[PDB]
């Protein structure tokens, strides 16, 4: 169902015929979903699963691609009826969605490792009967345009995915599951989660697709492991040049995570001429407060990944401060567990193998440690902040005890005369949080009383 003009690149016998195929689409009114993902999945499964054969680059020669496409198109127009689903005004209606959604889940193999690598795109729905969570929206959204429904589009937290459509292209609906175990809400909205001010749905500050988005996700989407200790560099090098080649003609300039992901490939492999991978950590930062209301949490952890990982204690402790600092809007909420985990790995591995390398060196005489800076002891009561006011109002509580051990370890590892010099205003710092007001004497002793922490950090009503 492939125009001839979407034919004359093929056969595709290099990373660089990839991009091109890429660039030509994106010229496209409206570039070619069921198209790309076929192709990003084959050149995929012969560089990263099975690379028996492989002397350069899998050729993807027309015939393959085009067969591919076949019985996708084929799977997808014999299976939705569409003069049952009546399109009032070039909008489709959430019964078709709810139609297409079926009509993917039901293709796909009942029963496996719904979290496995390479089963992303549609070569992996074609050929193994097998999509991960957001591939499921993905598909859906391909089937979608392959049906003509220029109005379904995809839709993404930090977490999930799910479509919109309709008039204004107003209208949500969940097509896919979330996480493990969680009873499914598909054919619904997604209001109920924006409304309980859940991470998950963002506040309603979720990303909207164009399709030229929903091509940049599909080049996010490329997994290049081999294995754990081994990573494809071919596919490494062909998701680098498609992210500059969508970068260069505008389309992440409202996808943050996208941003952050080209700068952990340049960070490992750097393209002379380009920016520098803080300089697209910021661009991340930037966009999510343009675009989203500085309403995401990755774009932070991203900068404080690249800072923690070059053991920049200073600013990996700023930036987690920052990420806590959004996250203290948000009622922590079944189904939010995913940055429950993030935050509690920060706060209880991450910062404290830090600080205890910062002691180490300390001791071996460095200057200008964040053991010895204010500021920095001030980042890392802001981080506690934060995630303490996250925990007022919500659901669910977020700390306990396991946390609180952490907590006076960490705060042990500045000295009382670097503490007692930040100030905390009713360097200068004003906490947010009730838990963090009560802990303001104690967190400047010389001595710091680790049991009334750790009552004040979790509440705690009584003693032995
Ligand atoms: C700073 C980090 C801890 C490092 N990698 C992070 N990632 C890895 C890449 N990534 C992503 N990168 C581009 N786009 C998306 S869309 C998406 C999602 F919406 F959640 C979906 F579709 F449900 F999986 C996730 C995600 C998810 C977040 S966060």
């Amino acid at each position: 169902g492939l125009k001839a003009a979407q034919k004359t690149l093929f056969p595709l016998r290099s990373i660089d015929d990839v991009v091109r195929l890429f660039a030509a689409e994106l010229g496209r009114e409206e570039p070619d979903l069921v198209l790309l993902s076929l192709v990003l999945g084959f050149v995929e499964h012969f560089l990263a699963v099975n690379r028996v054969g492989l002397t350069y680059f899998p050729v993807a020669d027309l015939s393959i691609i085009a067969a591919l496409y076949a019985r996708f198109t084929a799977q997808i127009r014999g299976a939705v009826d569409l003069s049952l689903y009546p399109r009032e005004g070039g909008v489709s209606s959430r019964e078709l969605v709810k139609k297409v959604s079926d009509v993917i889940w039901n293709s796909l193999s009942r029963s496996y490792f719904k979290d496995r690598a390479h089963i992303q795109s549609l070569f992996s729905f074609i050929t193994g009967t097998k999509l991960d969570s957001s591939g499921v929206a993905f598909a859906v959204v391909g089937a979608c345009q392959a049906l003509g429904l220029r109005d379904v589009h995809l839709a993404l937290s930090e977490d999930h995915a799910w479509v919109v459509f309709g008039p204004n292209g107003e209208q949500t609906a969940e097509v896919t599951w979330h996480g493990k175990g969680n009873e499914d809400r598909r054919g619904q909205t997604v209001n109920a989660g924006v409304a309980e001010r859940s991470w998950l749905y963002l506040k309603g500050s979720y990303m909207r697709c164009d399709r030229k988005m929903e091509v940049a996700f599909m080049v996010c989407a490329i997994n290049p492991s081999i294995d754990l200790h081994t990573d494809s560099l071919e596919l490494l090098q062909l998701q680098q040049k498609l992210l500059w080649l969508l970068y260069d003609l505008g389309h992440l300039e409202r996808y943050p995570m996208a941003l952050g992901n080209l700068a952990d490939l340049e960070e490992l492999e750097p393209t002379p001429g380009r920016p520098d991978p803080l300089t697209l950590y910021h661009k991340g930062i930037a966009s999510a407060k343009t675009y989203y209301r500085d309403e995401h949490i990755y774009p932070y952890m991203y900068l404080a990944g690249y800072h923690c990982r070059n053991r920049n204690v200073r600013e990996a402790l700023q930036a987690w401060a920052d990420t806590a600092t959004v996250i203290q809007d948000y009622n922590y909420c079944r189904e939010d567990e995913e940055i429950y985990k993030e935050f509690f790995e920060v706060a209880n591995d991450v910062i404290p193998n830090l600080l205890k390398e910062a002691a180490s060196l300390l001791e071996a005489g460095s200057q200008g440690s964040a053991l010895q800076d204010p500021e920095c002891f001030a980042h890392l009561l802001r981080f506690y902040d934060g995630i303490c006011k996250w925990e007022e109002g919500s659901p669910t509580p977020v700390l306990h005890v396991g946390w609180a051990t952490f907590l006076v370890q960490s705060l042990g590892r500045f000295e009382g005369q670097v503490r007692q010099k930040v100030r905390i205003v009713s360097p200068v710092l004003t906490f947010q949080s009730e838990k963090m007001k009560g802990m303001k004497e104690l967190l400047v002793a010389t001595k710091i009383n680790s049991s009334a922490i750790k009552l004040q950090l979790t509440a705690q009503s009584q003693v032995q």
